[PDB]
């Protein structure tokens, strides 16, 4: 038995990230996986880090320092409800999907919101105890992926370079630092160009890739495999 | 004359992100700069993408779709005015500097959020007005960021990587993208771990940088450069 959460950043139901979304919850659940599903723009989460964050006494009130005070209030639980409740469905989750469109070589305002408030220090990761050592270890983590560019435009002599290239802050600087097994990311390059026949063919392909997805290893998540 | 905009993203004004934005301010209106600052956290900057954007009637409201419909609002004059007062400055400026502590290997969700909103195709970009031909063309873009981690741990073979690993998506995917000339970028390493005079020391060199920033070149924002 196994407990996926799916953390979801697209406006609409209707979308081919709607779709990844779907499928995804349909194939898991098929299987009899626990699935959960934080659909950030219907939820309306707060993507801004600020001192409405904690509630109790802050550790220096002079002078606000955001991770500081974010960690003192796990540690203290008086972090704001919002946070804490994703933080259930990671601790639970043995992997942790996230579904988006490529927004500026990188995850939606909305999503990166979910990163710096939900994986504070002590909860995500301590000093010492990140990468390897990360509080999210044994925790597998998956970057499902939609593109506005090509296949091609996303390669080393592509205008946009290799599609590794934007993936290392994500892949490494965030869910390998927490400690994060990262498996392959899923890119599905430019459904709106494509075809009827070809995004129905990306569909089926991220369908039947979660059939095996408890039998993928991870991949090396370092500085050669990203840029070679 | 030069216009300057600084983007800055910081909640606390004591901050050393706080000081770095404010020692550009004067620095720059000392020169006879015209500076504008957009103080996000200040604001309250909305950093969702959502249908609140376009203002009167949707291209479609039975499917929507963020990159169509803003780049029409844009078109029909009809975006939300907290996205076209950013536009005008940004239009304006010579030169748009960012001013942020890296979060995540990236800039803090509000920024991110400006960066979606603000830079929308028909503004910052479109086919094929993007790289070298970007709509913004012409103008400077600086980033000017704060670390956690200390310059060691960000060497090529050091546990975070080269900086540059982590610029690729800021410089290249969306500044140069959008046809901005990027300059090199200040990063301020560790200022947490202090001392109170090597703190007083990358203020003073990035005010000092300041007073020739016009005169610079920028870099050759490419794969290799990064990479
Ligand atoms: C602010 C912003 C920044 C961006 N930055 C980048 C960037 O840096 N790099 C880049 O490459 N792109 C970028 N993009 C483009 C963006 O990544 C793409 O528009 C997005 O990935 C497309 O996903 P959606 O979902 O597609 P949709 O428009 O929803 O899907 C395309 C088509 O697929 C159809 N569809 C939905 N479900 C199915 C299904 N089950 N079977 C068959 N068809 C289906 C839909 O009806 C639609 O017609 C950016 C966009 C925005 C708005
Ligand atoms: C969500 C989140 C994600 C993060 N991700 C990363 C990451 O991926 N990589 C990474 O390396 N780090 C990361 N960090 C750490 C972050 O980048 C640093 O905490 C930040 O850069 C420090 O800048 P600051 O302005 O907040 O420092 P401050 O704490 O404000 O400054 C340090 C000290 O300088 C003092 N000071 C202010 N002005 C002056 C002055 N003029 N002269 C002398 N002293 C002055 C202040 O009083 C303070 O005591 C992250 C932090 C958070 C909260
Ligand atoms: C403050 O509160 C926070 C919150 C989140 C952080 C964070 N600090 C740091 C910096 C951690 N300290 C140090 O390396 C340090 C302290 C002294 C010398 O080096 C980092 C990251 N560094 C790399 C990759 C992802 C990171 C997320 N985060
Ligand atoms: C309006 O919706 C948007 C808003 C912002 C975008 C965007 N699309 C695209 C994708 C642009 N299309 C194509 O490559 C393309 C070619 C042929 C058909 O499509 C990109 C980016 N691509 C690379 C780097 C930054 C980007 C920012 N943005
Ligand atoms: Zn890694
Ligand atoms: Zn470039």
């Amino acid at each position: 038995g196994k407990k996926v959460l799916i953390v979801y950043a697209h406006q609409e139901p209707k979308s081919f990230n709607g779709s990844l979304k779907n499928v995804a919850v349909d194939e898991l659940s098929r299987q009899g996986c626990t699935v959960t599903v934080s659909d950030l723009y219907a939820m309306n989460f707060e993507p801004r880090a600020t001192d409405k964050d904690i509630t109790g006494t802050l550790s220096n009130p002079e002078v606000f320092n955001y991770g500081v005070e974010t960690h003192e209030a796990y540690k203290q639980r008086s972090l704001a409800s919002d946070i804490t409740d994703e933080q259930k469905k990671v601790r639970e989750a043995d992997l942790v999907i996230f579904q988006f469109p490529l927004y500026w070589f990188s995850v939606p305002a909305i999503l990166k919101g979910w990163m710096d408030r939900v994986l504070c220090q002590g909860f995500a990761f301590d000093i010492p105890g990140f990468y390897d050592s990360g509080l999210l270890q044994g925790k597998l983590a998956l970057l499902s992926v939609t593109t506005g560019g090509t296949a091609e435009m996303y390669t080393k002599t592509g205008v946009n370079g290799d599609s590794r290239y934007f993936l290392w802050p994500l892949q490494h600087g965030t869910l390998h630092f927490c400690g994060f097994k990262v498996l392959a990311p899923q890119i599905s390059f430019a459904p709106e160009i494509a075809s009827e026949e070809e995004r129905k063919g990306m569909v089926a392909a991220w369908s039947q890739r979660l059939q095996t997805i408890w039998k993928e290893e991870p991949i090396p998540c370092t500085a050669h495999w990203h840029f070679g």
